[PDB]
């Protein structure tokens, strides 16, 4: 059971208003045939247009919500809506486009999907809340067949051109008119009571219903993300490398060690309360400090209430006011004043961050992590942590060209003494690169208000 069997049953109740008289007993095989697609028995890597929930989750980067509202089906114009916010009107003669025939509409579909997905995925997964018109309109912009490779590269083919009789991936499809071998999943098959709006609105107040096809397409993908990443969490699903994942993760580790090592040196806290990942290790293993861990998995729904993290039932809680609290990606509602905090900004635009549910986002780097909406009020007791580099390693080169470094934020013995050595200048530039990478990925750093880098200079006495 790797793929979805075409002989699986498809509940057709959601399809009977657009398709009155639809048989109650229906397989994917018959539905695909009814949609105009002839599979001709093909063992070539594309066994079904429809996929399982498990396969949809593994391909979350490919998700595109799709809804079709029948404005007036071959007689009446259809409004095509995508979770990109695009609305295309197709005539058979929140970006709203005027009524145009299918031959030109299909060119716009290929362009939009290619520009949206070329850096995210090797495919498209149309996420539906199927009522009928969306499935029967697919034949107007979709071609299917054996799995293929791009005419210009080795990537999987996602588009086909009737003008050149050629196939292309999302990167080489300019001017192509057909979506080739797409995937699709119907959320309505998962067993919901009531319509799309009522189920979506139970978990999200950010997507309204301005009564356009894109509003439903956005709500559909959002409800799917809630089901697969908010109420259900699977951190064992490994995701491919599509960008700066490795550099970002390495930068996070370097920044964490730097900031924690410096706060401990500057304010000599006797104890550190490490609140977050149950699998975390000491980021500063040489520090004197009493290191105490508290397990709290990444919250995918709402940010943790600081009160419930301290909630100890019939026993006493550990004192948090003693020493410093470290919250490295531990999303809470309001941090204590004695904290070192790394909070992901869900609003960041990137290929790793996908739109999520109720203001939150789905950060996909090796694993998928739905993160609750970034809330500036969480940090009222803290200040933004300024960039600085700290080093107490000996001034020794060991060796890339060089230009003299002049920086007030290079906290080293050599800078104190009047001139940064080449080694600390190379390490400062590498650290600043890592720092910028982590900030640009969407992470924000916060610290207790008494934090002052001036206190680091006296560690060179
Ligand atoms: C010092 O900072 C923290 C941070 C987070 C949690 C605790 C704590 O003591 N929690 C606790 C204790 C006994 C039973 C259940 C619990 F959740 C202390
Ligand atoms: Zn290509
Ligand atoms: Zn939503
Ligand atoms: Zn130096």
């Amino acid at each position: 059971p790797t793929h979805l069997s075409v002989d699986t049953k498809f509940k057709t109740e959601g399809l009977c208003v657009d398709i009155p008289g639809i048989p109650k007993d229906m397989t994917y095989r018959r539905l695909i045939s009814m949609m105009g697609f002839k599979m001709n028995y093909q063992v070539n890597g594309y066994p079904n247009m429809f996929i399982t929930r498990e396969e949809a989750i593994r391909h979350v980067r490919a998700w595109i919500g799709f809804d079709v509202e029948g404005c007036h089906g071959t007689n009446l114009p259809l409004q095509l809506g995508f979770s990109t916010g695009v609305n295309l009107v197709a005539v058979p003669t929140p970006l709203m486009y005027k009524g145009l025939p299918w031959n030109v509409v299909r060119i716009k579909i290929v362009q939009m999907l290619s520009d949206t997905l070329k850096n995210l995925s090797d495919r498209v997964v149309f996420v539906l809340w199927a009522h009928g018109f969306e499935l029967t309109s697919m034949k107007y912009f979709v071609k299917i067949g054996p799995e293929r490779t791009c005419c210009l590269c080795d990537r999987r083919a996602t588009c086909f051109s009737t003008a050149s009789d050629t196939y292309a991936c999302w990167h080489h499809s300019i001017g192509f008119d057909y979506v080739y071998n797409p995937f699709m999943i119907d959320v309505q098959q998962w067993g919901f009571t009531g319509n799309l709006q009522s189920n979506h609105d139970l978990y999200c107040q950010v997507h309204g219903n301005a009564h356009v096809a894109s509003c439903d397409a956005i709500m559909t993908r959002c409800l799917a993300v809630h089901e697969c990443f908010v109420k259900r969490v699977d951190w064992t699903i490994e995701y491919p490398i599509i960008g700066d994942e490795l550099k970002i993760n390495a930068a996070c580790r370097k920044v964490q060690h730097m900031v924690v090592k410096a706060a401990l040196l500057a304010d000599k806290f006797p104890v550190l309360h490490d609140i977050g990942n149950p699998k975390a290790i000491k980021c500063v293993p040489q520090a004197d400090v009493e290191w105490k861990f508290y397990d709290a998995q990444p919250c995918s729904d709402k940010a943790y209430k600081i009160e419930e993290l301290f909630y100890s039932y019939a026993t006493h809680s550990d004192k948090f006011t003693d020493g410093v609290c470290l919250f490295w990606n531990c999303n809470v509602d309001r941090y204590p004043a004695n904290s070192i905090v790394c909070r992901f900004d869900t609003r960041v635009l990137s290929n790793l961050n996908l739109p999520g549910c109720d203001g939150g986002s789905l950060y996909v780097n090796k694993h998928a992590f739905h993160t609750p909406a970034f809330d500036k009020s969480a940090f009222v007791n803290l200040k933004q942590l300024p960039f600085f580099y700290y080093s107490d390693s000996p001034c020794e080169s060991h060796g890339i060209d060089y230009v003299p470094l002049k920086s007030a934020t290079c906290i080293t013995r050599c800078n104190l003494g009047g001139a940064v050595c080449r080694h600390h200048a190379n390490e400062y530039r590498l650290y600043l690169d890592a720092y910028n990478m982590m900030i640009s990925a969407g992470f924000s750093l916060w610290v207790y208000k008494q934090f002052d880098t001036y206190n680091l200079w006296n560690t060179f006495t």
